[PDB]
């Protein structure tokens, strides 16, 4: 389980309440911003903003990712959403045309949305780098999934991502400590990775979802 002694500070986001200047080891994209005690991805109608580490994680390990998040100011179906990456590449990743992040990405994309045919939910997307997702399937091209509501509440959730290595790879998603989902069937290269999280909240009628970063924890093991 998550523990203090096994936290790694340099991985991590230290709960923002009371902070005034984004933490030297993140940078903010597009038009994310620090705010009263939250980096908010999506602050106006059409907005854009991503928050990545910027030093690249060298996977050798088991490691645990914990995100505190909330969705607030709309309810209802848009085609926006908020994805928290682990991906391999030698810098923060270029490409913004998922979510805001890399649609050519190499690793693991967690997507959280309510525009697909289950309504909002939380998913596991995979590729290898070699060619862009198709947009198009994305839904059917979940590897895992749960439903999860995160709409229109000012208490934040909680992602816990966790990948094992002294359990047969098992690569878990929980979120408010209920397993989410679980697998064996991803096993990770080694390689330096990018670890951040992005949004979008488009122009659905106008919406101004606002998507927002309170905490987030790395730790060493599970």
């Amino acid at each position: 389980g998550s523990d203090a002694s096994k936290l790694s500070s340099d991985y991590s986001l230290p709960d923002l309440i009371n902070t005034r200047k984004v933490p030297n080891n993140w940078q903010t994209g597009e038009q994310a911003s620090l705010e009263e005690g939250r980096i908010v991805l999506t602050s106006n109608q059409n907005s854009k903003g991503s928050l990545w580490l910027k030093q690249g994680f060298d996977l050798k390990d088991s490691f645990t990712m914990e995100w505190t998040f909330r969705s607030v100011g709309y309810s209802g179906q848009t085609d926006g959403g908020i994805s928290f990456w682990f991906v391999q590449d030698s810098n923060i990743p270029r490409d913004k045309q998922l979510y805001n992040g890399p649609v050519n990405y190499d690793g693991l994309q967690l997507l959280v949305d309510n525009n697909g045919p289950l309504g909002p939910t939380l998913r596991g997307q995979l590729n290898d780098g070699q060619k862009p997702v198709d947009k198009t399937k994305i839904y059917d091209q979940s590897f895992a999934s749960c439903l999860m509501g995160y709409q229109d509440s000012s208490v934040p959730s909680t992602i816990r991502v966790t990948y094992d290595l002294e359990d047969d790879n098992l690569l878990k998603v929980q979120v408010d400590n209920k397993v989410c989902f679980q697998t064996r069937k991803v096993r990770f290269p080694s390689g330096s990775y990018r670890i951040g999280v992005t949004a979008q909240n488009g122009a659905v009628n106008n919406n101004a979802e606002s998507f927002e970063i309170f905490k987030m924890q790395f730790f060493n093991g599970v």
